[PDB]
């Protein structure tokens, strides 16, 4: 809505749609109604538009993004046309926040008055779009070509006081904006002749091609698979043209960006982050437990990184270890990590000191006695878990949540080591745990709903993207990545080499291909897993290539030698001859005559192995929705943000096509791998996507 009130010959229209006065249909309609009332009232000499509560306006209402209501007249474009046509002067009274369509609205007024401390931005580029209601044409008219380009391409906010000396604001005041804007409006309300419009100003620049030529290169370099930045710059370039020509060019660039798979991807990830908190049978408002202090078992790499997430949020942690010397080691690693970021200018040494001030360390389980949340981060061996969780069950206060960081193991069985399996949950962090955003929350059969809701809340407090998985081997992320690695392996058997595979998938947009990732994790880990599996019920095939690699002792970066060789101080992974010889020989030993594998086949085999397993995950109810799997891949495995996640990418390719490619691969080497997931084949045949 918009409220309307006259006072002293000034109609004041107040945007009122908390939390940020989003420009939804009812708000846009309120602005127009208010304008109509103000223009009819002969006592009204001028008009002030402002916002209620904590914003002028943050722009588009996200709750409407995706309704018919987002496009229902009056649109922001038609709102602005009304403001521009007003015979009475319109003064925007800007405080706190004016972003996107909000800023576009203020720019459509005759005058603008701002208080200091207001966040000013056009962040459309962040969802893969551009400011599509005149911002690219009006902003350079008030702050200059280069400054508008910078704001619009970066999407970054700027405090209102920094616009002093430009034409964005006619007056900047220290305190309350409304009384100064009403007074301003009284003064222009008495003047006679017509009032200014930003569209009448002209962008002035001594050498626009000079500037833009340089800017084009630097933008193209930074933008790396995102089309919006350059299109934003080309829109702002249009502001040199007559207004209506510039505006048409802005609109065209908007409509172009709206079609891009990248804008779809950025939106999918925005909305997917928000939806990850939704659990079908744990409704919003399920009450949670207070988590004030935390404990972590293990001071090694994982325990340490986990701890830091809590310290960074202001939540104290006690780390338990066995030997005092482990503590000293672990704590020094944490302080090293923090001092490294302070060296790189990413926090102060005072902030380092306060975070280390919240860290305690013990050797006794008995000092874990009033922690509200205890996270176990020890050796991945069920018998070690049993020892830890039995101690925790004696020691921990009633109501404490007992969490395992396990990436593999059966959380239902961990829980059965205690008398209170309802308080046992998986909290699977990803390495390095202070950097990776993903938190895979594993819901045990017995895990309470309160406990689940609590871990979700804690996740958001320590700035993780928390996604809920049911219990199965590998949960969501690792279960899928096994199928991806399996295909990688098979490619080597058939004719690929490691660098070739990693480059192809890295070009597709993964941060790190599977062979480099195997080397970083340690190839020995997967080796032991496979050896125990071959003894078990599974008679799955894997390429023996990885086994043969470990039989050479080439564990990866930790031994300087994995699929590739590594030199200290040197980020390049170097191909190794002995490795490549073993691969070529291995194909000989299978009687496989090697073939040339395209980069395209590499990407399809890798990505589509993810997709197929994700669809089985969905069918089982292990993940509650496809976007959850996308967020896992975006936040845990370096899947390209510009493509949205594996499931969204399958949708973008067309599930009909994906199923065809699978059916083709089923005719080849280990075709057992390429039976189409039932859910995927059903969506394909109905013409549907995983995500709608």
């Amino acid at each position: 809505t918009a409220q309307y009130q006259v006072q002293d010959g000034v109609a004041v229209i107040t945007l009122d749609n908390p939390p940020v006065n989003g420009l939804g249909h009812s708000t846009r309609l309120g602005i127009v109604e208010g304008m109509t009332r103000a223009l009819d009232d002969a006592a009204v000499k001028a008009i002030v538009i402002t916002g209620a509560g904590k914003a002028f306006s943050g722009g588009a209402d996200i709750r409407e993004f995706n309704t018919p209501k987002a496009m229902q007249e009056p649109t922001l474009h038609s709102v602005i046309r009304v403001l521009e046509g007003s015979s009475k002067p319109v003064v925007a009274a800007v405080h706190s926040v004016a972003m996107g369509g909000g800023l576009e609205l203020a720019l459509g007024c005759n005058y603008r008055v701002a208080s200091k401390g207001a966040q000013i931005a056009l962040p459309e580029v962040k969802l893969g779009l551009l400011p599509g209601a005149g911002g690219t044409q009006r902003l350079p008219r008030v702050i200059g070509l280069e400054a508008a380009a910078n704001m619009i391409v970066s999407g970054t906010p700027v405090l209102s006081e920094k616009f002093a000396g430009t034409k964005l604001f006619d007056e900047i005041v220290d305190g309350d904006v409304l009384p100064a804007a009403v007074k301003f409006a009284q003064n222009v309300g008495a003047a006679t002749g017509p009032h200014p419009k930003v569209r009448d100003l002209k962008v002035r620049h001594e050498n626009p091609e000079g500037y833009l030529g340089f800017a084009r290169n630097t933008v193209a370099a930074m933008a790396k698979n995102f089309p919006a930045p350059l299109k934003c710059l080309e829109a702002v370039a249009g502001s040199l043209k007559p207004f209506e020509q510039g505006l048409k060019q802005e609109r065209e660039g908007f409509l172009y960006l709206v079609t891009t798979p990248e804008s779809r991807a950025l939106r999918h990830a925005f909305f997917g982050e928000r939806a990850a908190s939704k659990i079908p049978d744990v409704p919003e408002g399920t009450p949670t437990r207070k988590i004030e202090k935390v404990a972590v078992i293990g001071a090694g790499t994982m325990g340490g990184g986990i701890s830091m997430n809590f310290l960074n949020a202001g939540i104290p942690v006690t780390i338990l270890e066995t030997k005092q010397e482990a503590l000293d080691r672990g704590v020094g690693i944490i302080r090293k990590n923090y001092e490294n970021s302070a060296k790189k200018g990413k926090l102060t040494q005072e902030k380092v000191e306060q975070r280390m001030g919240l860290l305690s360390t013990t050797l006794s389980y008995d000092d874990l006695k009033d922690a509200d949340l205890i996270i176990e981060a020890v050796f991945e061996e069920m018998g070690v878990k049993e020892t830890v969780f039995k101690k925790l069950d004696e020691v921990a206060k009633q109501g404490a949540i007992l969490a395992s960081n396990t990436s593999t193991l059966d959380v239902n069985k961990i829980a059965s080591f205690t008398k209170r399996p309802q308080d046992v949950v998986g909290m699977h962090f990803f390495s390095p745990a202070n950097v990776m955003k993903l938190l895979e929350v594993v819901r045990g059969e017995k895990t309470g709903k309160d406990v689940l809701a609590t871990v979700m809340q804690v996740g958001k407090k320590i700035k993780k993207t928390a996604v809920v998985s049911g219990v199965c081997d590998g949960f969501i992320g690792n279960r899928m990545i096994e199928q991806y690695s399996r295909q990688a392996g098979y490619l080597l058997d058939e004719g690929a080499l490691p660098e070739q595979v990693d480059k192809a998938i890295e070009k597709f947009g993964f941060a790190m291909g599977p062979f480099r990732m195997g080397d970083l994790a340690g190839n020995d880990i997967g080796w032991a897993i496979r050896k125990r599996r071959a003894v078990d019920k599974p008679e799955i095939q894997y390429s023996k290539t990885a086994d043969l690699l470990c039989e050479m002792g080439r564990f990866g970066q930790k031994t300087g030698a994995g699929w590739y060789d590594y030199k200290a101080g040197d980020r390049k992974p170097y191909p190794n001859q002995q490795v490549n010889d073993m691969i070529v020989q291995h194909s000989k030993d299978l009687g496989i005559t090697r073939r040339k594998i395209s980069d395209e086949e590499i990407v399809e085999r890798l990505v589509f192995a993810l997709v197929n397993e994700g669809a089985r995950i969905l069918e089982e109810g292990i993940a509650s929705k496809a976007s959850d799997i996308d967020m896992v891949y975006l936040t845990g495995y370096g899947f390209p943000l510009f493509r949205g996640g594996p499931m969204l990418y399958a949708d973008q390719v067309g599930l009909y096509n994906v199923a065809l490619s699978m059916k083709r691969y089923a005719k080849g080497y280990h075709g057992e791998a390429w039976q189409v997931a039932p859910l995927l084949q059903k969506l394909a045949d109905e013409g549907k996507g995983f995500n709608g």
